């Protein structure tokens, strides 16, 4: 329905300028006759998910690469994408006038909007709030009398949360993690730097830290929400180094495992949230395959994890092989799931970089990387950020999608909003991965994944600045040809029958 508003602030790319009376949307999709396909295509030079058509004919013209489909080759399920609801999205959100506030929403969770279906939620305070917080800062509360939800909550995200559900078309899974308990639970008494819960797994402590769980899980049943899963911590391995800046609480493999088996994965059994799903890590995938050895080598801990959460910021220091490929083969029946789908980040580049075309393809290629290794699903960090990477209590580093200008009643829609679009649009849940075959060493990244209507979805990456010639092979229907632009991000889409 309406086109990308260009806008370039100097970087290799423009945004999408959106305000409160128009922001870019799509048609509802259609379902193309057979040997037809569908091409969304986004380029650095300023396509965005711009919607092109053609023909899968039976004979094979090309000389150049082929990407064989493989609808037998069965891999993981997708259990869908999203991005975090933290203070900091919310607090810029809540910022524009309510008709940008919902051009916004739609933005992400319509089926005008890229489709999100996966929303994570902090519990309490993290970095990206205005104040440090937790659900019962009143010490020495054990029976956790005076746990209630701040403002926060009340105010900022569980209204949106609401909105974002009645936008959005499919069904949202609400994941939360924690980064801190109150600090009279914690080793230190402190939000951050180095320290754990006190005592150790089965004590008052622990028993009140997992009773934490279920009384914010309680609490958002009040406000008709559901939680389709929590992570056992958000970043344990952060609270283990000596001042660390931020909210976060220590658990090493051992402790988290003996936490899990002993407090959090009973109490919630035991609760009325039984069904809620937990997921473990939920930090940098460098640790695996170790914190999944120690954690679901125990039968104890094992029974109650439902998966395992991993983080994208430290993915350079580990390849993927290693760490997910290798936790795939050790635990094929516990899921990997990327909860902090996150970057956009150096030492010499600026937190947000306006139409910046590399973070775009960070996100796409680690994606594809993700998929082309087992991972169901992945949770962007901030779903919104003012222009400086903000608000953030202690400093900002990171991108976000979505770039609040709340002075001009306006926000903006990075490269990366489209990379992720390319998958959360047309890779719904239920979605299975199956094979690609390329047909001979190349430049591109691709994953091919099968709808649950029995329909093909396939990404093109070109993260090189040359045009390659490409052919899709699906032996179903026929053949695909097809041109991946240098600096390009294409998804196919076609009926195999
Ligand atoms: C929100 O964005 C739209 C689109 O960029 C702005 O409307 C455009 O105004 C320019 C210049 O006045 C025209 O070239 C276009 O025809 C308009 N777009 C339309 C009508 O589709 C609009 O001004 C923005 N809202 C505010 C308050 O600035
Ligand atoms: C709940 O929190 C406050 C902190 O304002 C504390 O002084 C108060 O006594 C607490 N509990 C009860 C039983 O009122």
């Amino acid at each position: 329905a309406r086109p990308c508003i260009p806008k370039s602030f100097g970087y290799s790319s423009v945004v999408c300028v959106c305000n409160a009376t128009y922001c870019d949307s799509f048609d509802p999709p259609t379902f193309p006759a057979l040997g037809t396909f569908s091409r969304y295509e986004s380029t650095r030079s300023g396509r965005r998910m711009e919607l092109s058509m053609g023909p899968i004919q039976a004979n094979h013209t090309g000389t150049g690469l082929l990407l064989t489909l493989q609808p037998e080759q069965k891999f993981q399920k997708v259990k869908g994408f999203g991005g975090a609801m933290t203070d900091a999205a919310a607090l810029n959100i809540l910022a524009l006038s309510p008709p940008a506030q919902n051009l916004l929403l739609k933005s992400y969770f319509s089926e005008e909007g890229i489709g999100y279906n996966i929303i994570r939620v902090p519990m309490a305070s993290c970095d990206f709030s205005i104040r440090t917080y937790t659900y019962a800062d009143t010490p020495d509360d054990f029976q956790l009398h005076n746990f209630s939800l701040p403002e926060e909550d009340t105010k900022l995200k569980i209204p949106l949360i609401h909105r974002a559900l009645q936008l959005a078309q499919r069904p949202v899974s609400l994941l939360a993690s924690p980064w801190t308990s109150p600090t009279w639970l914690k080793t230190n008494g402190a939000v951050n730097g180095k320290g754990s819960l006190k005592g150790q797994p089965g004590d008052i402590y622990h028993q009140t830290w997992a009773r934490y769980f279920v009384k914010f899980l309680d609490a958002y049943a009040e406000h008709k929400l559901q939680f389709w899963a929590v992570t056992a911590e958000n970043e344990p391995s952060a609270g283990l180094l000596s001042g660390y800046p931020f909210q976060c609480l220590g658990f090493t493999p051992e402790h988290q495992r003996d936490f899990i088996a002993r407090d959090l994965g009973p109490t919630l059994a035991n609760s009325t949230h039984h069904n809620v799903r937990l997921l473990m890590l939920d930090d940098q995938r460098l640790l695996l395959p170790h914190w999944a050895k120690v954690v679901l080598t125990d039968p104890e801990a094992a029974k109650y994890v439902h998966g395992i959460a991993v983080h994208w910021y430290l993915d350079f220091l580990a390849p993927a092989k290693a760490t997910l490929g290798e936790t795939h083969r050790l635990f094929p029946n516990t899921m990997l799931f990327a909860s902090e789908a996150c970057v956009g980040s150096k030492f010499w580049e600026q937190s947000v970089r306006l139409g910046s075309w590399d973070r775009g393809m960070q996100y796409s290629h680690s994606i594809i990387t993700n998929l082309l290794y087992h991972v169901v699903g992945w949770t962007d960090w901030n779903l919104a950020l003012n222009p400086e990477g903000g608000p953030n209590w202690v400093r900002n580093f990171v991108d976000s999608p979505i770039i609040v200008d709340i002075t001009k009643d306006t926000f903006y829609k990075q490269p990366m909003f489209y990379h992720l679009g390319h998958f959360s649009k047309f890779i719904p849940e239920g979605s299975q991965r199956v094979g690609l075959v390329a047909s001979q060493k190349n430049d591109l990244d691709a994953v091919a994944l099968m709808h649950p209507d029995g329909s093909a979805v396939v990404v093109v990456l070109n993260r090189s600045s040359k045009d390659v010639p490409l052919t899709i092979k699906d032996p179903a229907v026929g053949f695909l040809e097809t041109i991946s632009p240098g600096y390009s991000i294409h998804t196919y889409l076609w009926h195999r029958q």
